């Protein structure tokens, strides 16, 4: 009813959006992983008359639930998606889009961790965010690799028609308690890479983690501040 929907408001295989700015949602979805369940974000960007997606809705189910949703409360066909790591969800559910007519994208080095990792794997290279600082204009959005964090390859996302800043999973929640799933992560470097997205965007607005609620700027320090004593 208006709220940002969260973890247990969302049954696995149903997804929600929710409108962050003219032209820009957020989706979510919620997902199994180790016998536990957790909600994650995505993005949508209209880009003219089609769309932009960012990452998947964590799995080939959610995937196609999310077409059907964008369907419903948009209409306008999603052309082209972005994922922005290699972990699953990011990219499971590229499958799904690719033979729903969308054109798949991803760096090379997500891609090849997500071969490498048996996950699916995005078609389509960007070139152009191999070096920390980095940046690519995509559509309406412009793509930034800030180096490495919660893992090597994550890029985040800006909107400039709208000063939002998609983070993903290099950003984290302000009710985070801890690091989130460091598996693949670079606790050493994280905060470095943090401080190069402050840098980058001081204009941001929104900011959205890859779990979890928006809010301001403040999820950058407070991500930097949780990884540090995570590491601590
Ligand atoms: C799919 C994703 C994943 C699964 C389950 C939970 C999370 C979380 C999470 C957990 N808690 N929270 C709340 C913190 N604010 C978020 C985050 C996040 O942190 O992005 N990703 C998650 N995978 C799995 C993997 C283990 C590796 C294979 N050995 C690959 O690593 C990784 O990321
Ligand atoms: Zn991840
Ligand atoms: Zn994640």
């Amino acid at each position: 009813s208006g709220e940002y929907p969260t973890v247990n408001e969302i049954p696995v295989g149903e997804v929600r959006l929710y409108q962050i700015a003219d032209g820009v949602w957020s989706h979510i979805a919620t997902q199994s992983f180790d016998g536990a369940v957790y909600p994650s974000n995505g993005l949508i960007v209209r880009d003219g008359d089609e769309l932009l997606l960012i990452d998947t809705a964590w799995g080939a189910k959610n995937t196609a639930a999310l077409l059907a949703e964008i369907e419903k409360q948009i209409g306008l066909p999603v052309t082209r998606a972005v994922s922005t790591h290699f972990h699953d969800d990011r990219v499971g559910g590229v499958d799904v889009l690719r033979a729903a007519g969308v054109a798949t994208y991803a760096s090379p080095s997500t891609r090849r961790l997500a071969e490498a990792e048996g996950n699916e794997i995005p078609t389509h290279s960007l070139e152009g965010l191999s070096s920390s600082g980095d940046a690519v204009r995509f559509g309406p959005v412009e793509l930034f690799y800030p180096g490495a964090a919660h893992s090597t390859d994550n890029l985040v996302v800006y909107v400039p028609s709208a000063n939002v800043l998609y983070g993903g999973c290099a950003v984290h929640e302000l009710s985070s308690t801890s690091a989130g799933n460091v598996a693949d992560a670079d606790l050493a470097e994280w905060p470095t890479s943090v401080e190069r997205i402050q840098k980058h965007y001081p204009e941001a607005e929104v900011v959205i983690p890859g779990h979890g609620l928006p809010g301001g700027l403040d999820l950058l320090q407070h991500t930097a501040n949780v990884v540090k004593a995570h590491k601590n």
